[PDB]
């Protein structure tokens, strides 16, 4: 796949929440390899929310591909 194989929350899309109000927040996208913003709910989402483009990246950082897979 990607070089970041296990899957981390990074890699797990992201969620609103059952609330109403509108938090940007970041997620990473292993399908867009890189990250991008999102409307999260201030409220129960899962673990991809980050606070900045920095944040994000700096949780799954690009590499050059020293392809370990196929």
């Amino acid at each position: 796949e990607a070089e970041a194989e296990f899957t981390d929350a990074c890699v797990l899309p992201a969620v609103q929440g059952p609330c109403r109000g509108w938090e940007p927040r970041w997620a990473y996208s292993p399908l867009l390899q890189q990250c991008h913003p999102f409307v999260y709910g201030g409220c129960e989402g899962n673990g991809n929310n980050f606070h900045s483009r920095e944040s994000c990246e700096d949780a799954c950082p690009v590499v050059d591909h020293h392809h370990h897979h196929h």
